[PDB]
């Protein structure tokens, strides 16, 4: 069941910011859509840095890296030695590009097709297909992927999935944990912003989300997290 959720308030959150966006929520066997541009939920976009979740899974599963490896730029914040988990937190593109080159094109295409992530097209450049195309994915497809990660239902080892989940913890309070990954594809004709993840409630219940919106260069990166938290509170998910 995919349905519009009844929410006047979340539509207004997107409107106030003069942006077009959608929030996709998956619980149990229900997907609900919120926001002011619900047609975005079935629209294909580059995954941008959200692909780091799948890149990490493939690399760990195939023993191209491990969680303790120290990998020795656009942002000064990237200009340092770091682990795969620290690269996840910082969205350090060059670390993920190095991992992708280790995986190589043959393995990468085989794995993305096996998973069926989005359109599953990687083309011929192994180091940037998730940033500039041809790989594209819908917000509904992203919520389904991350819900499977959260439930350890992807077709990877249980330990590898647990290790990637542990890299994704964003916030917690009152026993609720929020896991996820941001992405932003800048310097294109319509900028796309992502925040895809899940809430783990105190009893262990999982509520998955994918926020997908049009970005502007004037916005702070944190607008994605702010809109997500306001929306999740409004829905009583946190
Ligand atoms: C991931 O989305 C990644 N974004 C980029 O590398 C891009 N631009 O940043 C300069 C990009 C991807 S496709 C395109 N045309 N441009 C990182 N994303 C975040 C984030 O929080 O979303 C960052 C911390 C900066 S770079």
């Amino acid at each position: 069941q995919i349905v519009q959720g009844h929410n006047q308030v979340i539509h207004q959150y997107f409107d106030e910011k003069n942006t077009s966006g959608v929030l996709v929520i998956q619980t149990d066997k229900k997907i609900n859509l919120y926001g002011n541009a619900l047609s975005r939920a079935n629209t294909e976009y580059v995954p941008a840095s959200t692909f780091d979740m799948l890149n990490a899974l493939i690399g760990l599963e195939n023993q191209k890296t491990d969680i303790n490896e120290i990998f020795k730029r656009l942002f000064t914040a990237w200009e340092k030695d770091m682990t795969l988990g620290e690269a996840m937190k910082l969205s350090a593109v060059p670390v993920y590009q190095e991992l992708a080159r280790r995986i190589g094109l043959d393995l990468m295409q085989k794995e993305v097709k096996r998973i069926g992530f989005g359109n599953a097209e990687i083309g011929q450049q192994v180091d940037n297909f998730w940033l500039v195309g041809p790989l594209k994915v819908t917000p509904i497809q992203e919520v389904e992927f991350v819900s499977q990660l959260a439930h350890t239902q992807l077709p990877f080892s249980e330990k590898v999935q647990a290790n990637v989940k542990n890299m994704l913890l964003l916030e917690e309070s009152n026993g609720y944990k929020i896991f996820g990954k941001t992405g932003w594809a800048m310097n294109i004709k319509s900028q796309v912003g992502w925040l895809t993840g899940w809430v783990e409630q105190p009893d262990g219940k999982i509520v998955a989300f994918a926020l997908n919106m049009e970005m502007r260069s004037e916005m702070p990166a944190s607008i994605r997290n702010e809109l997500l938290m306001k929306s999740l509170k409004q829905l009583n998910i946190i």
